C-alpha cells in the first residue's frame, strides 16, 4: 500500500532560526549568538540598542486566529519575523499566509498599523499577491499583535546568485509580465517601492509580486526604507514616485542578468564597465542605463513607456541570440 501524505508538511520549515541568521530588527546587529562564554538566547534584548527580539514562532500549529485561520506552521522567517501557513475557514479551508505588521508596539500601535495598510485589500491585479484580511492575535507573551492575511503563492523567488544569472531574454520576458502590475499601481496613485528579485515569485503558471510592505502613495515620505543597490538615490528628496519605481526596474533587470560587483554585501551603483552581457546586447545596456539614470527626469516617464521600449529590446535580443 502507497501512503497518504499531507502535502502541507513538505511546504513548511522547522520553526527555528539558525544563529547565523539572527539580527536585531532595530539596529541590524547580530543578536542571540553563542560565544566562547554563553549560549545564545532565542529571545531577549539587543545588547546595543535595547530593542526586544524573539526568534520563536508567535503562532503555533492548531492556533485559531480571529476564529477564521487555523495555523499549520511556518513557511519562512524574514525581517518582520515568521511567515505562517494557515487554513481559511471562510474560503473552503484554502491554505493562506499570515505575516506580522510591526516589529514591536502596544495595542494602539498594532491597531494603527492594521488600519494604514487596509487599502491593500482593494489592490486587485493577477500579478500582485492578494491581501484578504488584517487580523489581531496575542503573541507568545500575551500582548496583542497584528497580522496581514494573504494568498499562498507557489514556487520560489527570482533571486539568483553569481553562478545562476538569468539569460537576458528570460529576464526581459519576466519584467514585461511585471511592468503592467506597476502601471496598474501607478494608475491608482500607488508605488510598489520594493521591486527586487527576492520579491518576485515564479510559479508553475505566472510571476507574482509579494511583500506589499513598502507599497505607498506617490510623493509620500512616511516610508523611505529600501535596499542599497535597488533604491533610487533621490528618494529622500522626492519620496516614492513613478521615477523611483522605474529605477528599481533597471536595478532588478541588472541584478537578474549581470555579475554586478558587490561591496559590503550590496550591489554597487551604476553598471560595471566592459561587462560581457552589456557589450553583447547594446539596446539592453542602453535601456538599463536610462532606467537607472541619477536624474529621475531622464528615466522612462511611465511604466507603459518602459514596457514599449523593453518589448523592442526583447525582439533585438531574440534576433541576436540566433
Ligand atoms: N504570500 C505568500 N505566499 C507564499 N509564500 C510567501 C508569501 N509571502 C511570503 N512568502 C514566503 O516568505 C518569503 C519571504 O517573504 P517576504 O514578504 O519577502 O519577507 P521578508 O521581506 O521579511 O524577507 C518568500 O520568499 C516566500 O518564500
Ligand atoms: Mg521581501
Ligand atoms: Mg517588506
Ligand atoms: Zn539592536
Amino acid at each position: 500500500r502507497a501512503p497518504d501524505i499531507d502535502p502541507l508538511e513538505a511546504l513548511m520549515t522547522n520553526p527555528v532560526v539558525p544563529e547565523s541568521k539572527r539580527f536585531c530588527w532595530n539596529c541590524g546587529r547580530p543578536v542571540g549568538r553563542s560565544d566562547s562564554e554563553t549560549k545564545g538566547a532565542s529571545e531577549g534584548w539587543c545588547p546595543y540598542c535595547g530593542s526586544p527580539y524573539s526568534f520563536l514562532p508567535q503562532l503555533n500549529p492548531g492556533d485559531i486566529v480571529a476564529g477564521q485561520y487555523e495555523v499549520k506552521g511556518c513557511i519562512a522567517h524574514g525581517g518582520l519575523g515568521w511567515i505562517y501557513l494557515a487554513l481559511d475557514r471562510n474560503v473552503n479551508g484554502r491554505p493562506v499566509v499570515l505575516k506580522g505588521l510591526v516589529h514591536s508596539g502596544d495595542a494602539e500601535a498594532q491597531a494603527m498599523a492594521m488600519a494604514e495598510r487596509q487599502f491593500l485589500a482593494e489592490v486587485v491585479h493577477p500579478s500582485i499577491v492578494q491581501i484578504f484580511n488584517f487580523v489581531e492575535h496575542t503573541d507568545r507573551h500575551g500582548d496583542p499583535v497584528g497580522y496581514i492575511v494573504m494568498e499562498y503563492v507557489g514556487g520560489q523567488s527570482l533571486k539568483r546568485s553569481k553562478g545562476q544569472k538569468l539569460p537576458v531574454a528570460e529576464a526581459i520576458a519576466y519584467l514585461l509580465e511585471i511592468l503592467p502590475a506597476l502601471s496598474y499601481l501607478h494608475s491608482i496613485g500607488l508605488v510598489y517601492n520594493d521591486l527586487k528579485p527576492e520579491n518576485i515569485m515564479l510559479t508553475e503558471e505566472q510571476l507574482k509580486l509579494i511583500d506589499l510592505g513598502a507599497v505607498s502613495r506617490i510623493n509620500s515620505f512616511g516610508y523611505l526604507y529600501g535596499t542599497p543597490g535597488f533604491q533610487a538615490p533621490e528618494i529622500v528628496r522626492t519620496g516614492p514616485t513613478v521615477a523611483t519605481d522605474i529605477y528599481t526596474v533597471g536595478r532588478t533587470l541588472a541584478a537578474l542578468t549581470l555579475d554586478l560587483p558587490t561591496r559590503n554585501g550590496r550591489y554597487v551603483d551604476g553598471l560595471p564597465e566592459d561587462d560581457p552581457v552589456l557589450k553583447t546586447y547594446d539596446s539592453y545596456g542602453r535601456l538599463l542605463r536610462r532606467a537607472i539614470d541619477p536624474d529621475p527626469r531622464q528615466r522612462f516617464t511611465t511604466a507603459e513607456e518602459m514596457s514599449a521600449q523593453l518589448t523592442g529590446v526583447l525582439r533585438e535580443v531574440v534576433a541576436q541570440d540566433t
